[PDB]
């Protein structure tokens, strides 16, 4: 599907404020800016985005295509959100841009002390590494060790287009990361990308983090559904499949998710995450 290399190169040529401006709009006010838009493309502008040509400043506009309906280069709002939440998560955090879709499963509170959480999680013993016995190999039986194993494993599943994208972004204004225990790794999902962002696909345990959030979404949906006025069917018929969606789309990028990591996230963090769902009112 999408040519993430080409799309990213285009987006990486703009000033950070206009990119984030459009990322804010399409994440929060998504369906309405499309409905309200006169014609063929969505045009974005911002005083940070210009070209000096030469005695005169010419504004430089960010275009995202209208998404009706049916190829590789085109920057739909979905592709734009997916790409940009991966390229600029430090800036997303700095501006505190959180999609309502993520806001209602309590993303804001969840990430509040992210570094402490992810370090606690990685320093914990991993139930899929047998077995400490001798408490001096203890460094070999931690989740962190499991993630090192995983990192070397996914390294085998890399596609060139995304390798190219990552390499290009590092020389630009992207705020990429290579490890999960960084302040900004979790912020690639703040705008509710419909799949793991391209540039994050090969950081161990990060695409599984997206899956974790997607399951919380389904969990919230299940909880909201039980207490809502429901043709007894139309309750089951307009259910949600966020996880199956995220799963299908992320794995279509040429990686298989580590289900065991997904299980460790859900069982480590699930209980307290549910306590921060917006239900609903």
């Amino acid at each position: 599907s999408a040519d993430w290399k080409a799309i990213g190169a285009y987006i990486l040529g703009f000033a950070i404020p206009i990119i984030l401006k459009a990322l804010y709009m399409l994440s929060t006010r998504g369906r309405q800016t499309v409905k309200d838009n006169k014609g063929t493309r969505i045009r974005f502008k911002d005083d940070s985005s210009f070209e000096e040509v030469n005695g005169i400043r010419k504004p430089k506009h960010l275009y995202v295509s209208m998404p009706t309906a049916q190829k590789a280069e085109e920057i739909t709002p979905g592709r734009f959100r997916t790409i940009a939440c991966g390229l600029f998560p430090a800036q997303v955090k700095a501006r505190n841009i959180i999609s309502p879709v993520m806001g209602v499963i309590g993303f804001g509170f969840f990430v509040k002390d992210w570094m402490d959480r992810i370090e606690e999680f990685l320093a914990a013993e991993c139930p899929f590494l047998p077995k400490p016995k001798v408490a001096s190999e203890a460094f070999m039986s931690t989740n962190k060790m499991y993630f090192l194993n995983r990192q070397r494993q996914v390294n085998e599943s890399k596609v060139q287009d995304i390798i190219d994208l990552i390499d290009h972004a590092e020389t630009e204004s992207a705020t990429l990361f290579t490890e999960i225990a960084t302040p900004h790794s979790v912020w690639v999902f703040a705008c509710a990308p419909d799949r793991c962002p391209p540039t994050a696909l090969y950081v161990a345990g990060v695409p599984e983090l997206g899956a974790f959030f997607s399951i919380l979404q389904d969990m919230r949906n299940t909880i909201m559904a039980s207490k809502s006025v429901g043709t007894a069917e139309e309750k089951l018929k307009k259910k949600s499949a966020f996880y199956q969606s995220y799963l299908r789309r992320t794995q279509s990028m040429g990686i298989q998710l580590d289900q065991k990591i997904i299980i460790l996230y859900m069982l480590s963090w699930g209980k307290e995450a549910v306590n921060h769902f917006h239900l609903g009112d």
